[PDB]
């Protein structure tokens, strides 16, 4: 399967309702809203418990985290990736009992970006780094494993993660939509398990209710249901989009913890998979 850029790439509000209109792309039986289970469900043998969060912006101190086996974390995990706040996230997951954490960037983690640290010559406080303060940001994260267009396999599961998202304020791994961002998406292998991206692909919790928009990426939905088929697609960005979806197939979790107001009161979800 080749993925090709979209006719309604750069327009993702008709792209949906395109694809409703031609195929019913996002509509029952098949796509639909999937009710989260409690942290007491008994997990059963031979599957792993994922513990999804994102959008954490800093503000971990009163997170009540569950049970589980492996934590995903899709990005945003500082405010602006000065060091002081990668160091304090690393420092929360190593009290974390979770076998493995996984984790990837989301536009705050402008420090991550370094074409974005490059072009800095809005950010006064990021452009008063030196490059020796910001050459290891992402060795901080020595209690996780750091994905960024790259892949693990953990209990046999194939997980892979990028933080690129469609461009929208120049923050960090923003991309124009269309050829810029499917390059990045032709890179994630067919036998993915488990895909982590910063943002959501078209349809799915990518939603944005003050400027009525879908905002999702066209080239990563077409990616993940024609090409690559993960079971998991885990995201957040669209803080608003919290929630979890299916479409018969792959699972969509909107793990942002953070509401729109930046509130970290959205809980945990958890998920749990048949080992491969
Ligand atoms: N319209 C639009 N809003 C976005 C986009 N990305 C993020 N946002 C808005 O900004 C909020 C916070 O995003 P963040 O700055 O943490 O990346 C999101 O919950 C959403 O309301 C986008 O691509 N398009
Ligand atoms: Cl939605
Ligand atoms: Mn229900
Ligand atoms: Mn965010
Ligand atoms: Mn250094
Ligand atoms: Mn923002
Ligand atoms: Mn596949
Ligand atoms: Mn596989
Ligand atoms: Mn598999
Ligand atoms: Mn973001
Ligand atoms: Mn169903």
């Amino acid at each position: 399967v080749t993925i090709t850029v979209d006719e309604y790439s750069s327009n993702p509000t008709q792209a949906f309702t395109h694809y409703n209109i031609n195929q019913s792309r996002f509509q029952p039986p098949h796509v639909h809203m999937v009710d989260p289970i409690p942290y007491d469900t008994p997990k059963p043998a031979g599957h792993t418990r994922f513990v999804c969060i994102s959008d954490t912006h800093s503000r971990t101190d009163g997170i009540q985290m569950p049970y589980g086996d492996i934590l995903l974390h899709t990005g945003d995990f500082t405010e602006l990736g000065l060091p002081s706040e990668v160091k304090k996230f690393n420092d929360w997951l190593g009290n974390l009992p979770y076998e493995y954490k996984i984790v990837i960037a989301g536009n705050h983690e402008l420090t991550f970006d370094k074409e974005f640290m490059a072009d800095l010559v809005r950010f006064p406080s990021v452009s008063k780094l030196k490059p020796e303060d910001f050459d290891n940001v992402q060795s901080l994260l020595t209690n996780s494993i750091y994905l960024q267009d790259s892949e693990v396999t953990v209990k046999g599961f194939r997980i892979y993660g990028a933080p690129w998202t469609p461009w929208f304020n120049g923050w960090g791994f923003n991309l124009p939509r269309g050829q810029s961002l499917l390059d990045k998406w032709n890179l994630i292998p067919e036998g993915t398990d488990i895909l982590m991206t910063h943002g959501p692909p078209l349809g799915f919790r990518d939603w944005v209710p003050k400027e009525l928009q879908r905002v999702g990426c066209v080239e990563l939905l077409n990616t993940v249901q024609r090409r690559v088929r993960p079971k998991l697609h885990v995201f957040g960005g669209i803080h608003e989009g919290y929630g979890t979806m299916t479409d018969g197939y792959t699972t969509y979790i909107n793990a942002s913890t953070c509401t729109v107001s930046f509130q970290p009161t959205n809980p945990p979800i958890i998920f749990d998979l048949p080992n491969p």
